[PDB]
């Protein structure tokens, strides 16, 4: 099945998902000079005071924290979007080497990881039938540069020798996750689509400007992950990043001036 490898990794997705080559596919290369302030977006709300983790997990493409999202306790909402998105997860993408490793760039600089923090829209009840709506999704991604330790990740890092190989688990509760956003909520916001299989155009993308700083030491034991299973050959979890994608008939609106 797909990956990020030679031969399952990106360039091969389009044959078993042909949304692959679609008209609104994730991520995207933000070009800062072309993208236009635009004064009719209400401030962004991050709500997550009553967010509940549940369990962290490998599955083989990512790292991934779940929460209890069975009622509204971790919502985004203002900015671009309408009604209320309900926090489900979050997982990181990341390099091999601190010069590559996040999704989306920003003329053409790649930072050394990316965090996509995933919500559903309630209005559709469930994240599989959310899913299926071109409105379904907002995920909020911040970009991760390597200098001084981000505190709030400790936590997670500190777990991820539990978690080595696919299909490992384990309980993860009392995470909170405002430990992982910068000062400013300026962002970025295009609509895009899953950056992994399968691809479903149903993402608002919200893009925070500012990133936060992650320790090297933090970052390594990210890159220290497998995707295997347990007792095969090792492959580091490593560069599980899909490049950017042709923008296509999309306007990228920014927040700021
Ligand atoms: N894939 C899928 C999927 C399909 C249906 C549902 C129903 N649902 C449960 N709560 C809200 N919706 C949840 C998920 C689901 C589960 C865990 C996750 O991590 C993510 Cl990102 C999604
Ligand atoms: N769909 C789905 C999905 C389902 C489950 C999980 C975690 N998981 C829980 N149990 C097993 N796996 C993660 C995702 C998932 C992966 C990538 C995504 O795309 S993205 N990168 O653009 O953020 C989005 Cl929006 C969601
Ligand atoms: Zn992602």
């Amino acid at each position: 099945h797909w990956g990020y490898g030679k031969h399952n990794g990106p360039e091969h997705w389009h044959k078993d998902f042909p949304i692959a080559k679609g008209e609104r596919q994730s991520p995207v290369d933000i070009d800062t000079h072309t993208a236009k302030y635009d004064p009719s977006l209400k401030p962004l709300s991050v709500s997550y005071d009553q967010a509940t983790s549940l369990r962290i997990l490998n599955n083989g493409h990512a790292f991934n924290v779940e929460f209890d999202d069975s009622q509204d306790k971790a919502v985004l909402k203002g900015g671009p979007l309408d009604g209320t998105y309900r926090l489900i997860q979050f997982h990181f993408h990341w390099g091999s080497l601190d010069g590559q490793g996040s999704e989306h760039t920003v003329d053409k600089k790649k930072y050394a990881a990316e965090l996509h923090l995933v919500h559903w829209n309630t209005k559709y009840g469930d994240f599989g039938k959310a899913v299926q709506q071109p409105d379904g999704l907002a995920v909020l991604g911040i970009f991760l540069k390597v200098g001084s330790a981000k505190p709030g990740l400790q936590k997670v890092v500190d777990v991820l020798d539990s978690i080595k190989t696919k299909g490992k688990s384990a309980d993860f509760t009392n995470f909170d996750p405002r430990g992982l956003l910068p000062e400013s909520l300026d962002y970025w916001t295009y609509p895009g689509s899953l950056t992994t299989p399968p691809l479903l155009e149903c993402v608002t993308w919200i893009v925070l400007k500012e990133p936060i700083s992650v320790s090297s030491e933090q970052v390594l034991k990210f890159r220290k992950l497998n995707f295997n299973g347990e007792g095969e050959p090792e492959e580091l979890m490593v560069d599980n990043w899909r490049p950017a994608q042709p923008l296509k008939n999309r306007q990228i609106k920014a927040s700021f001036k």
